[PDB]
């Protein structure tokens, strides 16, 4: 009403890391955020995810952005943050406060072939929405993306550009599944106890944990 605090938050990942579960069971315990995903835009899209960014952030209603896209090289980060601070003029007023949260997906003690061995055998198995890859036709075909987006991963730096603009990092675990709990939802529970602790006007009412548990297995189960 007089001065707004908006959020975008990036993920730092390649693919298979839980991105888009991650995301989609938080969209469903808050649905007034809003999930943009760079696989569901067109290459050829007059809007790109930094325009449908902004567009979702004009209203008053309008508090957070779930920026679903690898961002695995840091020029990747660097162009989120200089084409919103070069646009967010043409959208919102100077009352408006944009904090930027990475959200880190790959541990910095992992090792390359660790996460190979979790991301890859989760796409094989279960599939994943990557848009070169969603077809699963040519396998050879999934490994190779896969593999340039581990070749090109920079693990973020907050003490040098680009990702010193970041406000927060949370950091996220990456495990095979251990004791029946799935890697992701627990993300999801460090995600929401982060937040309360560290923005504490984000999130109003700190959800049950039945109700994570349930907005996870929804996001799990979901099968295009
Ligand atoms: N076993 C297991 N599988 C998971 C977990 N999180 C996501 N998945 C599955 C769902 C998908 O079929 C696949 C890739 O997940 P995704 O959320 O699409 O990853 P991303 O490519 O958007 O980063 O892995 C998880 O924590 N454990």
């Amino acid at each position: 009403l007089s001065t707004t605090t908006k959020y975008i938050f990036v993920p730092i990942a390649t693919i298979g890391c839980g991105k888009t579960t991650v995301f989609n069971t938080l969209n469903n315990l808050f649905p007034q955020w809003t999930h943009i995903q760079n696989n569901n835009i067109s290459k050829k899209a007059k809007l790109k995810i930094c325009d449908l960014t902004l567009l979702a952030l004009e209203d008053d209603d309008q508090s957070v952005v779930l920026f679903d896209r690898n961002n695995s090289a840091s020029r990747e980060r660097r162009q989120i943050f200089t084409t919103i601070d070069q646009k967010r003029d043409e959208h919102l007023d100077d009352t408006v406060d944009l904090k930027y949260i990475a959200i880190n997906f790959i541990p910095e003690d992992l090792s390359e072939e660790e996460l190979w061995d979790i991301t890859y055998n989760r796409v094989i198995q279960r599939g994943d929405n990557h848009q070169s890859i969603k077809s699963q036709l040519d396998e050879n075909l999934v490994e190779s993306v896969m593999k340039g987006f581990i070749q090109r991963y920079q693990p973020i730096n907050t003490s040098r550009s680009p990702d010193d603009q970041f406000d927060h990092v949370i950091h996220l675990k990456l495990s095979k599944d251990e004791n029946s709990l799935k890697s992701s939802l627990e993300n999801v529970r460090i995600i929401i106890d982060d937040l309360v602790q560290n923005f504490p006007d984000l999130i109003k009412e700190k959800p049950a944990d039945e109700l994570i548990n349930e907005c996870f297995q929804k996001a799990l189960d979901y099968k295009p």
